[PDB]
């Protein structure tokens, strides 16, 4: 059955703002064979394909209003159904940003194989480097922290979360993943 998705690689990938995850993701394409998914790309996808999806979620954003999550998780779906025949794991790059969020994607799709928690630290050298007022950039991180806590939290539980020190160079940050995606099978 397509119960293959439950025996595929699904990698949630949480990062707050300067992480990188971006790059990480596509480090982890070249070097694993996984496919780098995100709600956003598959939004813009899905409005310039024209479809009947595209053109409501057009409208819902000429709307101003939100997106169904049930949609979103609709796209993720079709898309790891498309490669999971072709790709050895899938990368969700920026999700959950909630719990229910993750739940839901268990629910439609499959368990998540890992969390990858890209943390370039709070204020360090990140709050530097997110000017190029600084109250904005704390504001900015701290709710963020708020809201991917709770996250973090539900999914230590199962024991899938791996913590990566962003501080460092790119380079610093891929050997930390890399340790953490050769532990698996």
């Amino acid at each position: 059955m397509e119960e293959k998705l439950k025996k595929t690689k699904i990698i949630f990938v949480v990062g707050g703002p300067g992480s990188g995850k971006g790059t990480q993701c596509e480090k982890i394409v070249q070097k694993y064979g996984y496919t780098h998914l995100s709600t956003g790309d598959l939004l813009r996808s899905e409005v310039s394909s024209g479809s009947a999806r595209g053109k409501k979620l057009s409208e819902i954003m000429e709307k101003g209003q939100l997106v169904p999550l049930e949609t979103v998780l609709d796209m993720l779906r079709d898309a790891m159904v498309a490669k999971v025949n072709t790709s050895k794991g899938f990368l969700i790059d920026g999700y959950p940003r909630e719990v229910q969020q993750g739940e839901e994607f268990e629910r439609r799709i499959g368990q998540p194989t890992l969390l990858l928690y890209v943390d370039a630290g709070p204020e360090t050298m990140t709050q530097w480097l997110l000017k190029r007022n600084e109250e904005t950039i704390k504001k900015r991180l701290e709710t963020y922290y708020k809201a991917t806590e709770p996250v973090i939290a539900f999914y230590e539980k199962r024991g899938i979360v791996r913590k990566v020190n962003a501080e460092g160079s790119v380079d610093s940050v891929f050997s930390q993943v890399c340790t953490h995606l050769d532990a698996l099978k």
